[PDB]
């Protein structure tokens, strides 16, 4: 039909993986268990194109890290996820955009920046400052919470429609 590999990257903890899950499996994982390398997939219709979405959920802690280069190559496009009450894992973004860059030997890689956990009130992550760091990479952020589901399709979906624009 139509696939798209998509990788999900970013910081541990920050939520990948209970995005995936919601967006594949509609309910939300409360608990953390830290991820190797999963991969996922799912038909699903975006803009009237049926398609098959292959998600790899990648590590974020450093110790199961390993080989998570290896995953990442594969990519056709990538949604770079940090939380917004985690300083640490927004300043991180840079360093995964960079490792992006390197396995895909690309400076033009799709990408999308999510700032995950909006439904938590102690942001230290403004809106702005994000919407700053994504205009500098000429990409989109979006922000969602794995937890009440706003904004998860969507995140996934404008890496579909960044993908296409490659
Ligand atoms: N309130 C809230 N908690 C969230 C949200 N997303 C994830 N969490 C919580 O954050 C913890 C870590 O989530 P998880 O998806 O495992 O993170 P990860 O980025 O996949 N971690 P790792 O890199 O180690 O695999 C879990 O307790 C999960 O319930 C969210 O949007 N809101
Ligand atoms: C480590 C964060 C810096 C952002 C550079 C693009
Ligand atoms: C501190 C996170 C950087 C990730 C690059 C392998
Ligand atoms: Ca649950
Ligand atoms: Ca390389
Ligand atoms: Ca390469
Ligand atoms: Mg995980």
């Amino acid at each position: 039909m139509t696939e798209y590999k998509l990788v999900v990257v970013g910081a541990g903890g920050v939520g990948k993986s209970a995005l995936t899950i919601q967006l594949i499996q509609n309910h939300f994982v409360d608990e953390y268990d830290p991820t190797i390398e999963d991969s996922y997939r799912k038909q699903v219709v975006i803009d009237g194109e049926t398609c098959l979405l292959d998600i790899l959920d990648t590590a974020g802690q450093e110790e199961y890290s390993a080989m998570r280069d290896q995953y990442m190559r594969t990519g056709e496009g990538f949604l770079c996820v940090f939380a917004i009450n985690n300083t640490k894992s927004f300043e991180d973004i840079h360093q995964y955009r960079e490792q992006i860059k390197r396995v895909k030997d690309s400076d033009d890689v799709p990408m999308v920046l999510v700032g995950n956990k909006c439904d938590l009130a102690a942001r230290t992550v403004e809106s702005r400052q994000a919407q700053d760091l994504a205009r500098s990479y000429g990409i989109p952020y979006i922000e969602t919470s794995a937890k009440t589901r706003q904004g998860v399709e969507d995140a996934f979906y404008t890496l579909v429609r960044e993908i296409r624009q490659h």
